């Protein structure tokens, strides 16, 4: 049952199937509006002009209202994981991103990109150095420490809303060996990561917030590997194709490129051996 799952996964790598099969799903859910990111005050809130959160599963700011970010639940068969994905702040989104993490309760923000790849920024640090703290309008955040091997670091911080007068506290992951180009070549410190997020979720009941860039390729990875987890946990199969469907049904997109959908595939064949 999931034992046949993983037989008709590993031919597929070998057959060449899984690569094929991938390509003829959807990348946009036909029908769901993704018309908010192109209203006139919203445009330059997005870092890709070909990158919207869908309207239906957005996430809404008090304010006002936009932030690129979605709701995504990932319900196991037989426990429904929420997250939030979204794109790594720009400049001027830095206290939207607070916002949203305020306003959501989340206690952990998983961040799957360091700053500059190549010579391009793909994320605004959003975080003050260590001992350090900033402030993103009337939220303040002090930051204690910072602890992480050559794969991956912990920063524990304290989020501080000025306007409430009150404070949380809030664990950032950030995974920082992920190669400039492609996909790693060993997932063996990926799958160590993807543990230490689940670790620290625990069996609380808030999203955990998780951006890369753009929020829809390596974080759609992180997603497919931990759902993939608990399924095998509850003796349920795993049909990765299936996983990114409830995924894009929630955010466009979700996992780019075919070599991310090979890396995630092939990290959950040897995470079943």
């Amino acid at each position: 049952s999931l034992r046949e799952s993983m037989i008709q996964l590993a031919e597929g790598l070998i057959t060449g199937t899984v690569l094929t099969q991938f390509d003829q799903l959807y990348r946009k859910k036909p029908g769901m509006t993704m018309s908010c990111a192109k209203l006139p005050q919203n445009i330059s809130k997005n870092r890709y002009r070909d990158i919207s959160p869908y309207d239906a599963t957005r996430v809404i700011l008090k304010g006002n209202d936009y932030i690129n970010a979605n709701y995504i639940n990932m319900e196991i068969p037989s426990i429904i994981n929420q997250y939030i994905a979204c794109q790594g702040p720009l400049p001027h989104t830095c206290t939207d991103f607070w916002q949203m993490t305020w306003e959501q309760g989340s206690s952990m923000v998983v961040m799957l990109t360091t700053q500059v790849e190549r010579g391009r920024v793909k994320c605004h640090q959003y975080w003050p150095e260590p001992t350090g703290s900033s402030s993103y309008g009337c939220y303040q955040v002090t930051c204690h420490s910072e602890e992480g091997n050559t794969a991956y670091i912990f920063r524990k911080m304290t989020l501080f809303n000025q306007e409430k007068n009150e404070s949380r506290p809030l664990t950032q992951i950030q995974y920082i060996a992920w190669p400039d180009h492609g996909v790693p070549d060993d997932s063996s410190d990926f799958l160590d990561f993807v543990c230490h997020v689940r670790n620290k979720r625990a069996g609380k009941e808030e999203p955990v917030v998780v951006h890369c860039s753009a929020g829809i390729g390596r974080t759609g990875v992180l997603i497919t590997m931990e759902t993939a987890m608990c399924l095998i946990e509850c003796n349920q199969p795993v049909y990765p194709l299936d996983i990114v469907r409830t995924m894009r049904d929630q955010r466009a997109m979700m996992i780019q490129t075919p070599s991310q959908y090979r890396f995630v595939c092939e990290a959950i064949l040897k995470v079943y051996e």
